[PDB]
């Protein structure tokens, strides 16, 4: 040789920047792309001068032993120390050099050795005729370079000035961390899993130049893409250990989080009604302690902005490894003809893509790269050779969908593709239940990207509804994510799932019943008209009226018999209620499967949320589930588009068909997160049996909100991709910004299917949920989870219809937070409890009473109670049971003795005659009712009270009924809050509206 090298890695590094001085190969954001000590490795080296493999493994940062250094296939695990450790060589070679954590099968050294397209596309080249001995290299520094660059020397060593003071470089004078910050936070190099970075002294390392070399030798980096993506990981899942743990802090359980949540709910109210101001704050800081409030926030803002914008630059350090293939061109060692390493390999890209689509721009990043580069979603496509498969990918374009119409194939295209794919790709069957389970968390790790995709593409779905043109069903379904149809495959042979197609019998006759329900619905909304019209000009005494109202109900009953059948073709199962109709596709399941999705689905559908159990149904009938209900969701909107009907009529019907198909999504989901916690037992097993020292791995801190495959998660982001302000506070709130926090605020000022099965248990799910980030992602939690449920209440607060009003009811809240000038006042619920019931006081029913210049206007908002929210699926229960009973309330007034008051009961008029004024979030509308008879030698006055039962089928899918007990004037312009009462005794009928019912 003429040369040594020695092993350093790229690593995150406080601050100890080599880029000023050098070129980094990929300019990591959030911690200098800094040279560090090498994590426990086994590392590879081809020399392009001779064309043999060489193998290395690392401990403690340096070479342990050298175990192969041959040519040629002889064995998948090899345990000898072969000779030399050092790297020497040739300085007029290439070498090409790639680390990884676990010995290469033969079929891997096979794999580099033999052909050179895989070589030099996989291993990193490194040209040590370009390197000089006085400037460096390519990947290549000089022995005064690394003792100015190598951080675990350089990070804690006092550098010294001129004047034998302690000089500070520039990751020195540290910027004073303050006392807010976390504890471990002050510690430097927190991804601790286990606690590799040490102080060291570079004596170390030249005790590993063999002397001779010690003017020549150069300190070689080795592109660790794994080891980085690893400490990436470590350090996202340690600041959401920060994020929890602050957020857990405090008096009581939750108690930090609470008052934080609770303060930020406060200065977003106190901004919104100061920035009204010159288009009032007392009315807050009489209630709470401001000086202390905002003291808290002034601290704490800063924690939250620095682990936020710590945690988008980890993002972003990541993902700039997932657009250029810098992970699965290292993770092309993985060989699953060794289940052992099929075990490793899945829980080693589950450690580096754990929760790696953390926020929009992640999971737009790998969305991208995986919507060029397909093929990595098949398991372990990177290795097989990924390019000697190169002219297999031509196949997997001819096996890319021609349309639908491919899935009526299905199970012979499976068996085509395994034809294909025999001895090439890893069988996923027979492997125990803790191996498979970590093959679908690790395909479930680039499962965010594919929820993106999925919600991209049903954008274009949406775009094309919003725009009333029927999509393409073929261009759509290329267009999805060719993950899919790699996935869809293998679900085929999986879980047995067969789709049939829809004859063109069962088509046409699902034409016809299509044809069917939109007349009738146009019946119904013409009989609706003129029930209305007629109530207008006969009063609800007529019996035209009455006649009306019996045709009503013979539709209704019509489509009660039809709409089960339509939710029977739309659903992903053969399982009508039964000659059968069906449109698109059809799961056929073994009898066991299709019974248990068929009572989920049901049971979801009726609002049973919880004994919707999935317990022998994995994800591939989710997925499966899922793209039955894309392909009868577009092929029934193209019936609809081929009936061409009354525009105003398209938005309610694609309005409940996407009810309907979001409750079969929401079952594909629970069914995702039944396999996901059902296996997460068996995750933790295999993680803790056999995955790899080199850390802890455990399952991710985010893995119950991005480990589910998210096929509700991807719908909704789609049906409200547009809806960005939601997502844009709950992030700023999550990133602490205050500007953007007020940004995000003032732009936004200028349930069963979804809601039940996104919303859970919260100390799991929210302190968690707090580090996603992007619009997207932060805007599904902020639509529905508890956080989101508060900034569900700043978009009803503050608005100027509500600052009209006597916030009393919040105001007692406010003054019960933790924020209260008194300790006694304050009522230290938890903050699940505080959520519940802030969103009690101001998803109140709360009435507004309007005049205009003859007639007033009495309506009753009832916030978050939208209309699809009423809107019965198709079959299935209405989500909220809405339930307004009416009473009237007479008073006589006396020179002496007591006033006297009276309820009577009115109930069946307000259910006969109310209204719908909005479909979201707030109206609902009522008549102005007569008043009473009076009284003689006296006056009477006369009060209304609208006893709103609210009711919602909550996660038990019980009656939770919440008797609102709103009382309002007839004829005054004025704003009536409600608080729960005492009854007057013996309740009236409790009418439940069925909005279908009312005029909208």
């Amino acid at each position: 040789a003429k040369v040594q090298l020695l092993p350093l890695r790229y690593g995150l590094t406080e601050g100890v920047d080599p880029s000023a001085e050098l070129a980094m190969p990929f300019a990591l954001k959030s911690r200098p792309l800094g040279l560090r000590l090498v994590r426990n490795g086994y590392l590879y080296v081809i020399d392009g001068g001779t064309g043999k493999l060489h193998e290395y493994r690392i401990d403690k940062g340096a070479i342990d032993k050298l175990l192969w250094q041959d040519a040629e296939v002889r064995a998948d695990v090899r345990s000898r120390a072969v000779g030399e450790p050092q790297l020497v060589f040739p300085r007029t070679s290439v070498l090409y050099v790639a680390y990884s954590e676990l010995q290469w099968t033969a079929r891997k050294c096979m794999q580099v050795l033999a052909s050179p397209k895989d070589r030099e596309h996989f291993m990193q080249a490194v040209d040590l005729r370009r390197a000089d001995p006085q400037q460096g290299g390519p990947h290549l520094l000089t022995r005064r370079q690394a003792e100015t660059w190598l951080a675990e020397v350089v990070q804690n060593k006092v550098h010294r000035d001129e004047q034998g003071q302690q000089r500070f470089p520039p990751h020195q004078q540290r910027p004073a961390s303050p006392p807010a910050a976390h504890p471990d936070e002050r510690r430097d190099y927190v991804w601790e899993d286990p606690p590799l970075f040490r102080d060291t002294q570079l004596g170390e390392l030249t005790a590993q130049v063999l002397p001779q070399y010690e003017h020549d030798a150069l300190f070689l980096a080795l592109r660790d893409d794994i080891g980085v993506m690893r400490d990436l990981a470590a350090y996202q899942d340690e600041v959401v250990g920060w994020l929890e743990e602050w957020l857990q802090g405090g008096a009581q359980a939750g108690a930090n989080e609470r008052d934080y949540v609770i303060a930020c709910y406060i200065e977003s109210l106190t901004q919104i009604r100061a920035a009204e101001l010159p288009k009032g704050q007392r009315g807050i800081d009489d209630l709470i302690d401001r000086p202390a409030m905002d003291s808290f926030l002034a601290a704490n803002r800063p924690n939250l902005a620095r682990w936020n914008a710590l945690l988008e630059q980890i993002s972003a350090d990541r993902t700039q490894m997932l657009t250029e293939q810098r992970f699965h061109r290292a993770a092309w060692y993985y060989d699953f003809q060794q289940a052992e390493q099929l075990g490793l390999a899945f829980a080693t890209q589950y450690a580096c893509l754990k929760d790696i689509c953390r926020s929009d721009e992640a999971s737009e990043a790998v969305l991208a790269f995986l919507e060029e580069n397909p093929q990595y979603d098949r398991p372990l496509f990177q290795t097989l050779p990924l390019n000697t498969q190169a002219e297999l990918i031509a196949q997997y374009a001819q096996l890319g969908p021609p349309g639908h119409l491919w899935l009526s194939k299905l199970k012979e295209w499976a068996q085509q593709r395994d034809s294909l794919e025999l001895g090439k790709l890893p069988a996923l069957d027979g492997l125990p239940e803790a191996t498979r389970a970590l093959a679908d968390s690790a395909q479930a790790t680039l499962n965010p990207a594919l929820t993106l995709g999925i919600s991209r593409t049903m954008e274009g779905f949406f775009k094309s509804v919003g725009q009333q043109q029927a999509p393409d069903l073929d261009a759509l379904f290329r267009k999805l994510p060719k993950a899919l149809p790699g996935r869809l495959l293998d679900a085929a042979v999986r879980e047995g799932v067969t789709f049939t197609i829809a004859s063109e019998a069962e088509k046409a006759i699902l034409q016809a019943d299509l044809k069917e329900v939109l007349e009738q619905r146009a019946e119904l909304r013409r009989l609706v008209r003129q029930r209305k019209q007629v109530k207008s000009q006969a009063g609800h005494k007529s019996t035209d009226a009455r006649a009306l109202l019996a045709d009503i109900q013979r539709v209704r009953l019509q489509l009660n018999a039809l709409e089960p059948r339509l939710a029977a073709a739309l659903s992903p199962i053969a399982e009508l209620p039964d000659t059968p109709g069906r449109a698109g596709i059809t799961l056929i399941l073994p009898s066991a499967q299709l019974q248990e999705v068929a009572s989920g689905i049901r049971n979801l559908r009726n609002g049973y949320s919880s004994a919707a159990a999935f317990n022998k149904v994995g994800d591939g009938i989710g997925l499966a589930v899922f793209v039955a209900q894309f392909v009868n969701m577009v092929q029934v909107w193209r019936g609809v588009i081929a009936t061409s009907p009354d525009k105003r009529e398209l938005m309610p019907l694609a309005g409940s068909i996407f009810t309907t198909i979001s409750a079969g999504v929401a079952a594909a989901q629970a069914i995702a997160d039944t396999a996901l916690q059902a296996r997460s037992v068996q995750l933790a097993q295999g993680l803790q049996n056999h995955a790899v020292e080199v850390a802890h791995v455990q399952m991710g801190k985010l893995h119950l909100r991005l480990g589910f495959v998210g096929y509700a998660a991807g719908f909704f982001a789609a049906a409200v991709a547009t809806q960005t302000h939601y997502g844009e506070w709950l992030g700023a709130i999550r990133s602490g910004n205050a500007q953007a926090q007020q940004g995000a605020a003032l732009a936004m000022v200028g349930g069963y299917a979804l809601k039940g099965v996104l919303r859970a248990a919260t100390p799991a799910a929210e302190r968690t949920a707090w580090a996603l980030a992007g619009t997207r992602l932060s805007s599904i939690f902020a639509r529905f989870n508890i956080a989101g449920a508060i900034f569900t209440a700043l978009e009803l607060v503050g608005t100027y219809w509500y600052n009209r009003s006597n916030t009393t009811p919040h105001d007692d809240w406010l003054l019960s937070t933790p924020w209260s000038r008194d300790i006694g006042g304050r009522l230290n619920q938890s903050l699940e409890i505080y959520q519940q019931r802030l969103l009690g006081i101001v998803q109140t029913p709360r009435g507004e009473v309007k005049h205009a210049s003859a007639t007033a206007e009495i309506s009753l908002a009832l916030p978050g109670i939208s209309l699809g929210a009423l809107q019965q699926t198709l079959a299935g229960r209405p989500e909220v049971r809405l339930s307004l009973a009416a009473y009237r309330i007479r008073s006589v007034k006396y020179e002496r003795g007591s006033p006297m008051v009276r309820w009577f009961p009115v109930t069946e008029v307000v259910g006969d005659s109310l209204q719908v004024a909005s479909a979201e979030p707030l109206v609902l509308l009522v008549p102005r009712l007569a008043p009473l008879e009076g009284v003689t030698g006296g006056s009477v006055t006369e009060d209304l009270l609208l006893a709103v039962q609210i009711e919602r089928l909550n996660p038990q899918g019980q009656y939770h009924a919440d008797r609102h007990m709103v009382r309002l004037s007839p004829h005054s312009e004025g704003d009536y809050p409600a608080s729960p009462q005492r009854i007057q005794g013996q309740e009236a009928s409790w009418m439940l509206i069925d909005p279908r019912l009312l005029p909208d």
